[PDB]
């Protein structure tokens, strides 16, 4: 079973998932001087006013908040996308210390954490079909730096003690993901992959330029989670990030000058 440790981490994943060495893997370093401004890119449309959160879950690799994706209630459109993408879940990647934790990097800078909002293309009907398509998913990535608290994150932080170990879940209704977004929707975009197994090459990545700030207390609570199940030796859930992968033949485009 894959993980983030010495014997089962990112350098091992290609054995079970050979696409790990593919042509469009994620994350990548975003070299800001090389990314090209594309004036043909549209503003991103984020429509989360009718979002219906369901549950919060420790899945042994991260924690996730899951949404009702059975109707067009929380959707991503525009930007680099053709068509409509339904929000399924969000989750985070973070470090053992504030100088690492993000998956994407910016001019080799690592942020303390990275938020991923995962959406799937309604033209494929369900997420399982969407991951088999090159335009199946759109993941909105948001960097976290440590400073001032993010008020809209606190409701998440306060329930993490109830999902400490792998397999635990709780009710998590009425959570508004608009409270996790920065002011600007300026972004970089490129064609890539899931950053966890199965590493499928099905993602249009949209990475926001502006980070959100979270407090040291908020990120400390992330770091109290466990990779292990209850009853097994305690292993802190920290450093659950894949490093930057080769860009190969891809262009990163910027929505802004
Ligand atoms: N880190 S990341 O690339 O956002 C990880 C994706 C986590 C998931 B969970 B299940 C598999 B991969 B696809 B489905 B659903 B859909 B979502 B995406
Ligand atoms: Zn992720």
């Amino acid at each position: 079973h894959w993980g983030y440790g010495k014997h089962n981490g990112p350098e091992h994943w290609h054995k079970d998932f050979p696409i790990a060495k593919g042509e469009r893997q994620s994350p990548v370093d975003i070299d800001t001087h090389t990314a090209k401004y594309d004036p043909s890119l549209k503003p991103l449309s984020v429509s989360y006013d009718q979002a219906t959160s369901l549950r919060i879950l420790n899945n042994g690799h991260s924690f996730q908040v899951t949404f009702d994706d059975s109707q067009d209630k929380a959707v991503l459109k525009g930007g680099p996308l053709d068509g409509t993408y339904r929000l399924l879940q969000f989750h985070f990647h973070w470090g053992s210390l504030d100088g690492q934790g993000s998956e994407h990097t910016v001019d080799k800078k690592k942020y303390a954490a990275e938020l991923h909002l995962v959406h799937w293309n309604t033209k494929y009907g369900d997420v399982g079909k969407a991951v088999q398509q090159p335009d199946g998913l759109a993941v909105l990535g948001i960097f976290l730096k440590v400073g001032s608290a993010k008020p809209g994150l606190q409701k998440v932080v306060d329930v993490l003690d109830s999902i400490k170990t792998e397999g635990k879940s709780a009710d998590f209704t009425n959570f508004d993901p608009r409270g996790l977004l920065p002011e600007s929707l300026d972004y970089w975009t490129y064609p890539g992959s899931l950053t966890t197994p199965p590493l499928a090459e099905c993602v249009t990545w949209i990475v926001l330029k502006e980070p959100i700030s979270v407090s040291s207390e908020q990120v400390l609570k992330f770091r109290k989670l466990n990779f292990n199940g209850e009853g097994e030796p305690e292993e802190l859930m920290v450093d659950n990030w894949r490093p930057a992968q080769p860009l190969k033949n891809r262009q990163i485009k910027a929505s802004f000058k």
